């Protein structure tokens, strides 16, 4: 079939999710034509943000989930959204199915606590915000980086508000390679 | 009374703004402890951004209208988002009141020519998306920088998403003062 990778992405959206963590991803992936699902964990209604912005998603978590599956599933970061993710039956599930398919997960500052709280990606080098980092190493599950986004094979991670971007290419260029990350990163003005 | 400022902002959500320039001054601003109303241009219901990302405004912009003045009025940018505002009868009286009480109008992007649509701050220097340039300047009613952020007085602009963060610390900064806003970027991993 077609050179040019359609791609579809599932952003999970918590209340209490960072909000900036879920809007730069979503906005960023759309850009590169990248079909993105903003899919709210505890239904389709509004959610409140970390900083009480409130997003509408595109559909429940419920609904999303039966529409797998996706090349990359996000987790944003915001502690109470990492909360939320983190005692998801569902969200263990669809991360699960995700690593066994051998797909990218994508998560960022407090988000990787998700992977701690569902036992995913055990023995990746990650990353977090540096304030999660304790949180995040907590029984030595993972190798911690430094690193302002961090790739270990279909696992990646990233730190914080400030890396938004850098994590969001970074999402383009592993789902529809590093031209698409290009063209996308061009008029952004970014440093 | 108190040496610690308590600041408001208004910030001007109309459809097709660019939510990622909607939502990192909104955010930034809250972590500094502004009083932030999210203000629909057409109404209190969901706002359609560029990338279809939906705001849930605070209120709509007739009902924020009547509780100023603020001390900053925000445009985010997004060409449609810019449009809708440069159209908008209420925004000119908005601007207008702003500038003839000299208080901070902060726009980006695409959002400074809503100012020139609305006759708005002739004869700053300001800033715009590279590709905004020659709307801005058609008329030659200001004068041009490369600035990332550009602050002419009570005109304060900038250039796309990737000059967010700068831009809404730099609203911080002027309504708060340095420190507040080393505070603010402190935990957000900015290059």
């Amino acid at each position: 079939g077609s050179h040019m990778a359609s791609k579809r992405a599932l952003v999970i959206l918590a209340k209490g999710a960072e909000e900036m963590e879920t809007v730069i991803p979503v906005d960023v992936m759309r850009r590169a034509g990248i079909k993105v699902t903003v899919a709210g964990l505890a239904g389709k209604d509004p959610v409140q943000c970390s900083r009480d912005v409130v997003i509408c998603p595109d559909a429940s978590l419920e609904d999303a989930k039966k529409e797998g599956p996706y090349d990359v599933v996000v987790l944003p970061g915001g502690n109470l959204g990492a909360q939320n993710l983190s005692e998801s039956a569902a969200v263990k599930e669809i991360l699960k199915e995700q690593e066994n398919r051998k797909g990218l997960i994508a998560v960022i500052c407090a988000g990787p606590t998700a992977l701690l709280a569902h036992e995913i990606g055990f023995g990746s080098k990650v990353t977090t915000h540096p304030l999660a980092k304790d949180k995040m190493m907590n029984g030595g599950h993972y190798t911690y980086s430094e690193n302002r986004v961090e790739k270990d094979g279909l696992i990646l991670t990233s730190r914080g508000p400030g890396t938004s971007f850098e994590f969001a290419l970074a999402i383009v260029e592993a789902l529809n390679g590093k031209e698409v990350a290009a063209q996308v990163k061009a008029p952004l003005v970014l440093k």
